[PDB]
């Protein structure tokens, strides 16, 4: 319709290859100037945190309450130089708390949980804190939207306390009482780069709308057109109208 027109127009001042998909639980639909890109995998970045949040608090090898200190060692960001709890450090992006959280974890544990899960190509290599960063880890559009689509609906196979901690982690914003959920991630350290913010709208209605943004990276790129181009892409689809 009109609204699918008006959601392609936006990509049409978009020069980076970009896909946008959507999942109501019912329908995947997309969006954007490659629409392949839904069903090709890329490396989840930091993305990850969702999983790995999830991972390590079903397991017993962290909880929301904990605080993960500083070790001292200044990190790449300056502003990652303090201690963080999990949810504050996934909000923050930082890094270095969840490659904490993956040795908490060990790779037989990971590599067996990500199988359990069936998340992505569930690979991860012989380093247990790089593997969403570098490689082999991937994962498509589409994994990554019912992913998270599932997160929201309690209905991934991890006890659902720990997947609303989870959950409340990847609070962006409400509306009325329509609610956002979000996270960024840009993979830097493979070619090509890869941008992604992956989320849901959460509606007073219980219905959920989860959604995904994937698209190609390079240096100088604008770090907020992810998450502004996402807010447009749902505005124009009536699922989280601006104010
Ligand atoms: C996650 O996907 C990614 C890496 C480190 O795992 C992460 C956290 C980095 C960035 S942006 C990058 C780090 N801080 C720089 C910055 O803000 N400026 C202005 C220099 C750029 C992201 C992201 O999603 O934006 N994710």
């Amino acid at each position: 319709s009109i609204i699918d027109q008006n959601v392609q127009a936006l990509f049409n001042e978009i020069s980076a290859d970009a896909v946008f998909v959507t999942y109501d639980g019912q329908n995947i639909k997309k969006y954007g100037t490659h629409l392949d890109r839904a069903k090709t995998a890329y490396i989840p970045a930091s993305t990850f945190k969702i999983a790995n949040a999830l991972i390590g608090l079903e397991n017993h090898k962290a909880t929301s309450t904990e605080i993960f200190k500083w070790d001292g060692k200044p990190r790449f960001f300056k502003a990652w130089d303090k201690d963080f709890t999990l949810g504050e450090a996934m909000q923050a992006s930082t890094v270095p708390v969840y490659q904490e959280l993956a040795r908490r974890i060990g790779p037989s544990l990971m590599q067996s949980e990500l199988q359990r899960i069936g998340y992505g190509n569930m690979q991860i290599g012989t380093e247990v804190d790089q593997f969403w960063l570098k490689g082999p880890l991937t994962i498509t559009p589409i994994q990554e939207v019912k992913f998270v689509y599932d997160l929201a609906q309690g209905q991934l196979p991890f006890k659902p306390e720990v997947q609303q901690q989870v959950k409340e982690m990847l609070y962006v914003e409400r509306r009325g009482e329509n609610r956002l959920y979000a996270k960024s991630g840009w993979g830097m350290a493979v070619d090509p780069q890869v941008g992604w913010y992956v989320g849901f709208v959460e509606k007073a209605d219980g219905q959920v709308v989860a959604f995904a943004l994937n698209m190609q990276m390079k240096a100088g790129d604008d770090i907020a057109l992810r998450k502004q181009l996402s807010l447009d892409v749902l505005d124009k689809l009536g699922v989280f109208h601006y104010l």
